[PDB]
């Protein structure tokens, strides 16, 4: 079995050792240069049909959390964007810092910022999220970066059921969490072709950043950060700084969906 994680004796420097692709052609994530990204008027709008969405559950993988949701028809789906066909919302889960200044796996001119969460698709003509990993076009994240200011009401739900799932390896019952309410205004976003950003490293995402952060308290987020690695008796280790820095862009062009 694998033993990856943050750590210096088990963080993203070792990866490549179990996980050769690490050091692959299209690893995630980047910074995104804004100044480079260009326009892409080929880019159709961008569908986030969330008003069906049946979340389950929310569950501690000793890596970070994941609020999942029934995906055993479409539900909640992502479309259109430099998306062909129907992509399934399957989890979402967050990467975040020890401090306010870090946390984000994707940078914009290399800013980091306090978080960024993870909403995960994978495209219905594979039939199965197993077989759809094994595609170059298996999968879409929307990522949405996190900043630390006014709270966000949306957010407040999942922040109160963390004490509840503390350690690696508990979970909670999760039902009726609108993920609409996780959204910024605008959709306008970055796409490039790239990875998981955990181990196994699979080459099968369509990335699709926004460009508009969305607003959280520094409770909210201090609440993120009482979580742990560790399962339940085991030694604390506090669950922050799970994120994976900025990737070679190699042979890759990051489009944008606005001017
Ligand atoms: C054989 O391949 C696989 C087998 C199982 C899984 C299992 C997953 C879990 C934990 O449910 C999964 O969804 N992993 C995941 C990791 C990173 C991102 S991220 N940060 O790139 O969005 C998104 C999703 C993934 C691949
Ligand atoms: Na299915
Ligand atoms: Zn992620």
């Amino acid at each position: 079995s694998h033993h990856w994680g943050y750590g210096k004796h088990n963080g993203p420097e070792h990866w490549h050792k179990d996980f050769p692709i690490a050091k692959g052609e299209r690893q995630s994530p980047v910074d995104i240069d804004t100044h480079t990204a260009k326009y892409d008027p080929s880019l159709k709008p961008l569908s986030v049909s969330y008003d069906q969405a049946t979340s389950l559950r929310i569950l501690n993988n000793g890596h970070a959390f994941n609020v999942e949701f029934d995906d055993s028809q479409d539900k909640a789906v992502l479309k259109g964007g430099p998306l062909d066909g129907t992509y399934r919302l399957i989890q979402f889960h967050f990467h975040w810092g020890s401090l306010d200044g870090q946390g984000s796996e994707h940078t914009v001119d290399k800013k980091k910022y306090a978080a960024e969460l993870h909403l995960v698709h994978w495209n219905t003509k594979y039939g199965d999220f197993g077989k759809a990993v094994q595609q170059p076009d298996g999968l879409a994240v929307l990522g949405i970066f996190l900043k630390v200011g006014s709270a966000k009401p949306g957010l407040q739900k999942v922040v109160d059921v963390l004490d509840s799932i503390k350690t690696k390896g508990k979970s909670a019952d999760f039902t009726n969490f609108d993920p609409r309410g996780l959204l910024p205004e605008s959709l306008d976003y970055w796409t490039y072709p790239g990875s998981l950003t955990t181990p196994p490293l699979l080459e099968c995402v369509t990335w699709i950043v926004l460009k508009e952060p969305i607003s959280v308290s520094s409770e909210q987020v201090l609440k993120f950060r009482k979580l742990n690695f560790n399962g339940e008796g085991e030694p604390e280790e506090l669950m922050v700084d799970n994120w994976r820095p900025a990737q070679p862009l190699k042979n890759r062009q990051i489009k944008a969906s606005f001017k």
